[PDB]
Order: structure tokens, then C-alpha cells, then sequence
């Protein structure tokens, strides 16, 4: 009924070596030695022994720790031993609530960024000509950035489109009605004459100046751009917005909704 | 410069009715209507209020909190507004620490159905024959159950091998070896005569008499099943192990090494 070390190491998931320099540090010492081959050989009683100092170790308490704590004979006592645990618990959660006080700072600190990001965000002035654009239709007025959700459900069917006279550049295309809701297009420029796959639509984006800014983060924070561009960044320059369609311009900058290195060309059409 | 319930609701990713909502409640109404057209039509200096009350219900304040703090001053006042957030705030944090003291509590309580669970694993006495076992075999006192890795390294591999007197079970088996390593080998019940897949071992598992255990839980929970059996669970029915082969025993019972579901007998080999 006495054990090996390899029964020892095996029930345990330990390798031999390890126990034996449980040996030599007189950690954990086997309760005899083999006396015709020299093997260590351990009593069932101190399996739930090791099963202690192995448990130390799963909480990276060091060996040479443990080793302390067995010398002075508190490993062995279930009430120091007890206290050993609630300062090391007490330790853990000290530091992980002074790391979330850190997350709090650092919340506090994108924030800060956004005003500055916004604040960098300059308008630069341009003409276009009236193009087509052929993509997946979405009229009216709804809750979201489904359009993050438009855009996922227009990407596995992009590749149908013919007749992409710029593969390299997409658009996210809003057009007002003077009915109120706006009527939002994914879609690639076409040259008109091509067939337009199944479901799809082709609309035709007018000529009209515009200023342009240059979003330089996520598509969900595409929406607050728009909020400053119609607060106050349009008047800081006595810009005034025209009624007309406007468009999220995706080309090589733009590298993926949730990925922060995304630029993505805002143009608002203006007097 | 006045936007459109359109160009709002869209710029906030909301849907115009939200708009019409807030304005029959009088919490955000519209700086006037259209007089041809009966439509609504909103300030750019709005759109920071609209913002503020818009990320109060992305905090899941109600609807109608909002309301109350319209109407009486507090959404208007950056100073009260703040109150009324770091109230909210701290309540966050109490109901978060309260469910943190619930999963300590929870924690301990898990521990203590361990024990029990251990407790209510009886042995069953049973002769086996000696059997050819084929799969994979390793030689060496190694640390982890990377006998889980030995098992996920087998498992591409266990498709190859012919013969298989009874696909339905597998075997996880140790041996002990003089110089004190075990030797592990995850394999199948093969018939005599058929070809070993490359890199592959055939075991032979002579006969013995075992106590068996089951083992119904997790399996890097089998250790601790394996603790407990060598410990006292033999001594308590005046059992003594065998120097010999043990095996883990995969059957039907057996849905998976993460499955808290699984049962799995362990054979341990006795007097
Ligand atoms: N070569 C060697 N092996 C060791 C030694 N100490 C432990 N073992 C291994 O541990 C098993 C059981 O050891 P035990 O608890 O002393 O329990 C032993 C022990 O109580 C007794 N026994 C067997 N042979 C001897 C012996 O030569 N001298 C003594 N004093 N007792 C023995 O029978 C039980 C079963 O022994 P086994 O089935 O042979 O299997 C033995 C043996 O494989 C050692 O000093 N030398
Ligand atoms: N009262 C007190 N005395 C301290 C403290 N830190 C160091 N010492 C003294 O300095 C000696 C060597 O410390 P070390 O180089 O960290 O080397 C130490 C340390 O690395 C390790 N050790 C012992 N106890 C603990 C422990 O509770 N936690 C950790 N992380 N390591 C420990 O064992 C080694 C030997 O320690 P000792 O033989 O006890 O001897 C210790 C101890 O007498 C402390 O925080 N409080
Ligand atoms: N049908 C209708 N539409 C409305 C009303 N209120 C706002 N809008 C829409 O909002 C846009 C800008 O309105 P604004 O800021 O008053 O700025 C307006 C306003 O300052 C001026 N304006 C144009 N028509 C009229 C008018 O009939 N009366 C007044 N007082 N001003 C007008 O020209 C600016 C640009 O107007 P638009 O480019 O046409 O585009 C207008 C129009 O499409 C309304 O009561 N009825
Ligand atoms: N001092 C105080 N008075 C309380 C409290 N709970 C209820 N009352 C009183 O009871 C009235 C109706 O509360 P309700 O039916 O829960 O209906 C409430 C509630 O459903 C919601 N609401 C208002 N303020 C808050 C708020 O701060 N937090 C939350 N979660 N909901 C609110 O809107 C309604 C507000 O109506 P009121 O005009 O405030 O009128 C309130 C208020 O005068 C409280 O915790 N403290």
C-alpha cells in the first residue's frame, strides 16, 4: 500500500523529477527509501501532504515560500496555513481592484481622445459629378447602425455585382426624402448599361459640392463624426448644409467596422 | 441648418418614431413643425441634449426617469445630471459586488460536493481477462494531463487502426515500470493478428482482479478520483492495490473530457 513516486507523480500529474527535488530541499520527503534499488517510496497518508503543496503552487505561491512555511511548521497547521491564504487572497484582490481603478483612468482617457480625434477632423472642399451606383437598398427610417448590419448582409453578395468601374472603393450612400426618412444604399460605382443582380438596385448619386471629412476610427463611431459635422464643425467654418445625398466613402483606408485603424471619407453635401 | 427628424434619427442611428415618442411626452420636442408639411424640425444646438438623453437609456435608465429629470431641472444641469449618474453608478457596483460574494459562496459550495461526490463512489469487485489494446502509446513520468494532450494528439489518429473488437469503448491505461515512470497508452481492444498504424503500439493488459471505481465527473477531475482511491477508499473496504495495470475505462457514459456529464470507470488493479 505504499506508493512509488511514479503511482505518486501520476495521480497527481507531476513528473518524478519534481519529487525528488521535493526531496532534496526536504520539502516533501518519501517515508522511506528502496533498499535493494535505492526508490523513494511514500505512505497514503501524505498524499493529502503533497496535495497541499501543490496547491500552493497552482496559486504560484513559490517553492521556496512553501518551504518557509514548512520549515516553521505552519504548512502543517490548518489555522496559520488558513491565514497564509486569506493575505494572499487579501493581496489578489487589492491588486485587481487597484487595476480596475486603472480601466476607470483609462475609460476616462479615450474619452478625452474622441474630442481630440473630432477636433483634428478637417474639412477639405470638393466638387463631384453626378455617378451610378449599383448595391443592396435599404429604405427608411430604422433604429441602429443595422447599416452595420445592412453592410454584413451585403458582403456576401457583392461579388455578383458586374460592371465595377472601381472595385477599390465602396460607398455608403444616405439620400433625404422630403417625406422624412432617409433611404440608405451599399453599393459599388457601375457604369450604367450592366445588369443589376437579383434584389439589388442602381441609384444615381447627383452632382454636388461637398466637404469632405476624414473619420479616422470605427464604423460604429462613424455616427458621432456625423453628430459634430451638424453641431457645430460645418458653421466653425460658415458651411451650411444642402439638402441632398450624402455618402460614406470606403476605399484602401478603410480596413474592417470594428478595426480602430479605419479611415473612412465622409461626404456632406453643402451651399 | 435645422435638421430633419430624418437626419437626427438617422445621425443617431434611431428610428424616427423614438422622435415622434419623445415629443408627444415632452421630453425632447422639436424647435418647431413644418407649416406646409406638418413635419418636425430640430436645432443644431439639439443634438448635445438629444445625445445626453440618448446615452442615459444606453445605461438603461427608463424612459420615464428621463422624463422626471426633464421636468424637474436635473437633465438640464451638468451637476445634478452627474448625481443622478454616480448614484446610478454606485449601484452598479453593489449589485456587481453582491453577486461577486454569491460566487464565493458558490465557489465553496462546489468544493463541498466534491467530497460528497467522492464519497458515494463505491467499488465493485471484478476479474478481467488478459487483452490486446492498440493506439498510442507514451513512456515517462510526465507533469500534466498532458494525457489530455495525449488523448487530443490520438484522437485525429484513432480512425486508422483495423480491428477493432469494440469501437464503442477506449482505454486509458498505465503501467508501472521497475524503474518507477509509468507507462501510458491510449488505445482500443484490437484482436490479435491485425496491423498496428504506423507509430502506433499494441499493449497487452494481462489478467486481474480490480476494484472498480466510477468516476462521474469531469477528467481533469479523475486525478482527484485517483487521490482519494489510494488514500483511503481501498483501506475503507479493506482492499490493497496490486502492483500492475489500471486503466481508465470509455464508454457510452463518456460525452468528453470538459463534459461534467461524463462517467468514467478506473480499474485499479487489487489483491
Ligand atoms: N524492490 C523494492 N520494492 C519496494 C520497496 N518498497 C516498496 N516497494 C514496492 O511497493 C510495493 C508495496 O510496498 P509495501 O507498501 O512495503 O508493501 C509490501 C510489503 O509490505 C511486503 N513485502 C514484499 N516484499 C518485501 C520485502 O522484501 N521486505 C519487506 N520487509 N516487505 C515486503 O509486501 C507488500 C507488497 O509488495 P510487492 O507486491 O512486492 O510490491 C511492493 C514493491 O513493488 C523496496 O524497498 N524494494
Ligand atoms: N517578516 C518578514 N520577513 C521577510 C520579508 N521578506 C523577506 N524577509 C526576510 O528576508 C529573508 C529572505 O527573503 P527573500 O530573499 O525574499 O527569500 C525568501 C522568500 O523568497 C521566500 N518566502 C518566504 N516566505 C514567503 C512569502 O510569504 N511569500 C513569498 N512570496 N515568498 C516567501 O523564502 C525565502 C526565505 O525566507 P526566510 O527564510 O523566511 O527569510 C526571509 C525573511 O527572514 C517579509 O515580507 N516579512
Ligand atoms: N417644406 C418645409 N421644409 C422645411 C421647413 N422647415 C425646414 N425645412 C427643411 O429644412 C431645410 C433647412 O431649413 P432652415 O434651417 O429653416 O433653412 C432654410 C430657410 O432658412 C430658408 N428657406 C427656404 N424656404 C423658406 C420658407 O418658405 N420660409 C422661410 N422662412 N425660410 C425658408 O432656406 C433654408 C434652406 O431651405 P431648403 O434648402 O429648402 O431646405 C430646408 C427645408 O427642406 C418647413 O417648414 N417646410
Ligand atoms: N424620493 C423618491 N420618490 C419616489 C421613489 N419611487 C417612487 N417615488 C414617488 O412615487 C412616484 C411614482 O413612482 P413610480 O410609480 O415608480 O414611477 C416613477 C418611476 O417609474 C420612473 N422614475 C422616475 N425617477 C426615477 C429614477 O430616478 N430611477 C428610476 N429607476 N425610475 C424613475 O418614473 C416615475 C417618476 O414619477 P415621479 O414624478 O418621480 O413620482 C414618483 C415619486 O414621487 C424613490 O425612490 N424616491
Amino acid at each position: 500500500s505504499m506508493l512509488t513516486i511514479g503511482q505518486l507523480a501520476r495521480i497527481f500529474e507531476i513528473s518524478t523529477k519534481t519529487l525528488r527535488h521535493y526531496d532534496a530541499i526536504g520539502l516533501f520527503v518519501p517515508a522511506r527509501t528502496g533498499s535493494d534499488n535505492g526508490y523513494r517510496y511514500y505512505q497514503p497518508e501524505q498524499i493529502e501532504q503533497l496535495s497541499r503543496i501543490l496547491a500552493l503552487r497552482r496559486l504560484d505561491v513559490p517553492l521556496e515560500a512553501i518551504d518557509r512555511l514548512k520549515r516553521d511548521g505552519a504548512l502543517d497547521d490548518p489555522q496559520r496555513l488558513r491565514h497564509f491564504l486569506q493575505r494572499h487572497q487579501h493581496t489578489l484582490r487589492e491588486e485587481i481592484s487597484a487595476r480596475q481603478r486603472l480601466l476607470a483612468e483609462l475609460d476616462r482617457t479615450l474619452a478625452t481622445l474622441a474630442h481630440w480625434r473630432i477636433r483634428n477632423m478637417h474639412a477639405r472642399i470638393v466638387e463631384r459629378p453626378a455617378f451610378s451606383v449599383v448595391g443592396m437598398e435599404y429604405f427608411g427610417s430604422a433604429p441602429g447602425d443595422t447599416i452595420g448590419q445592412l453592410w454584413e448582409r451585403f458582403i456576401p453578395r457583392e461579388h455578383e455585382i458586374a460592371g465595377k468601374h472601381d472595385p477599390e472603393v465602396s460607398y455608403g450612400i444616405c439620400a433625404q426624402q422630403p417625406n422624412g426618412e432617409f433611404h440608405y444604399v451599399a453599393g459599388f460605382e457601375v457604369q450604367e448599361g450592366w445588369p443589376v443582380p437579383e434584389g439589388m438596385v442602381r441609384f444615381q448619386v447627383p452632382a454636388q459640392k461637398y466637404a469632405v471629412f476624414t473619420h479616422k476610427g470605427t464604423a460604429p463611431q462613424i455616427a458621432e463624426s456625423f453628430q459634430a459635422i451638424y453641431s457645430h464643425l460645418l458653421a466653425e467654418r460658415g458651411l451650411e448644409p444642402k439638402a441632398g445625398v450624402d455618402f460614406e466613402y470606403y476605399d484602401q483606408r478603410f480596413r474592417g467596422p470594428l478595426d480602430p485603424n479605419s479611415q473612412v471619407d465622409l461626404y456632406i453635401p453643402i451651399y
